[PDB]
DNA sequence: ATCAGAATCCCGGTGCCGAGGCCGCTCAATTGGTCGTAGACAGCTCTAGCACCGCTTAAACGCACGTACGCGCTGTCCCCCGCGTTTTAACCGCCAAGGGGATTACACCCAAGACACCAGGCACGAGACAGAAAAAAACAACGAAAACGGCCACCA
């Protein structure tokens, strides 16, 4: 399991550097330990000596239903909790709608295709709609009020704030059982904030650390990690376990394709976006 | 070199007013004496200024080298000088008034001087923390160089 980074301070790293590592997004001794020097050195206010002391002392210690049946069949039953699933597609393909649906379906019983856990929605694009959650809850006959009470929401205003929210998420996810973490327009803030060409490496480093934190939290709490990417990077390939390409079919019916999975076939499934739900196409 | 004209120097004459001298007076300098005190001198202490040696190391020093700056030259143009003409107000003399500066006299209050006292300020001690030093580090800058971009040439 995890070895929260608090124990690293007893090794004799000073507490200010541990706070800086947690701000950076490293929360376990496992997390600090199996990374090279440059990650910690690149952090502001950290020299090579502090990074070597950290790595040295660190080595001493160390299926949620989509609600579309056709999509569930495409995924062999739904998202694997504990792994990152990326859905890259054009605008209006339904990424946000699918997120809203899953935010409620995660709370469904496991026998009903849920994870029996609370949901986490990190929004970067303003598209969060509690009424959509209420509609999905009423579809499956779930209490809309309890759904909103089991969905914690926060809008990330930038990439640094997007990563900073993970620090609150990790500690909050310890006290209550969650099953779903949603990050909507996860890559948009890395395009709006870092728009220049000389600043590309900075956003790439921040995104890499963010993805590593996602994988770490997924393995730590066994929750499903859902991130959305707008296609108007090869780094995401290693981080995402299942890549889904989404494209619009005219009207409100969307085509889903699997474009890489070591376990899932390359295959396609047709689904629709209905007021209640993300739900199978019904010609 | 020349020569004309403008400026300066020199020589003499006339006048005038300020410098030099004389006389009365008065008060400021002189003389003699007295008395308090300040500084001249003796003497003692002990501070610190000087002398020296040794070690270290940072600053000085000599040299090589490259280039930016001082300097000379040239062209241009502008604005100041010099000179003639018009204007104005500075100046000289003369008068009027009043106001303020100087003078004298009287008064009183404010400050020196003395005394008695006492508390604030001033050596000594102590402790403790801001800053000096050291070290690491961040880092901002300088600038070689190069990579890009842009600009031009020819004629098609």
């Amino acid at each position: 399991g995890p070895q929260p980074i608090s124990r690293l301070e007893q090794c004799g790293i000073n507490a200010n550097d541990v706070k800086k590592l947690e701000e950076a997004g490293f929360h376990t001794v496992e997390a600090v330990a199996y990374a090279p020097k440059k990650e910690l050195i690149n952090i502001k206010g950290i020299s090579e000596a502090k990074a070597d002391k950290i790595l040295a002392e660190a080595a001493k210690l160390v299926q949620i239903t989509t609600g579309s049946k056709e999509l569930d069949k495409l995924l062999q039953g739904g998202i694997e909790t504990g792994s990152i699933t990326e859905m890259f597609g054009e605008f209006r393909t339904g990424k946000t709608q699918i997120c809203h649906t899953l935010a409620v379906t995660c709370q469904l019983p496991i026998d009903r295709g849920g994870g029996e856990g609370k949901a986490m929605y990190i929004d970067t694009e303003g598209t969060f709609r509690p009424e959509r959650l209420l509609a999905v809850a009423e579809r499956y006959g779930l209490s809309g009020s309890d759904v909103l009470d089991n969905v914690a929401y926060a809008r990330a205003f930038n990439t640094d704030h997007q990563t900073q929210l993970l620090y609150q998420a990790s500690a909050m996810m310890v006290e209550s059982r969650y099953a779903l973490l949603i990050v909507d327009s996860a890559t948009a803030l890395y395009r709006t904030d870092y728009s220049g060409r000389g600043e590309l490496s900075a956003r790439q480093m921040h995104l890499a650390r963010f993805l590593r934190m996602l994988l770490r939290l997924a393995d730590e709490f066994g929750v499903a990690v859902v991130i959305t990417n707008q296609v108007v990077g090869n780094i995401i390939a290693h981080a995402s376990t299942t890549r889904l390409y989404l494209r619009k079919g005219r009207g409100e019916t969307r085509i889903c394709k699997i474009y890489d999975s070591p376990c899932l076939p390359e295959a396609e499934a047709m689904f629709a976006i209905n007021a209640d739900g993300v739900g199978d196409a019904k010609d």
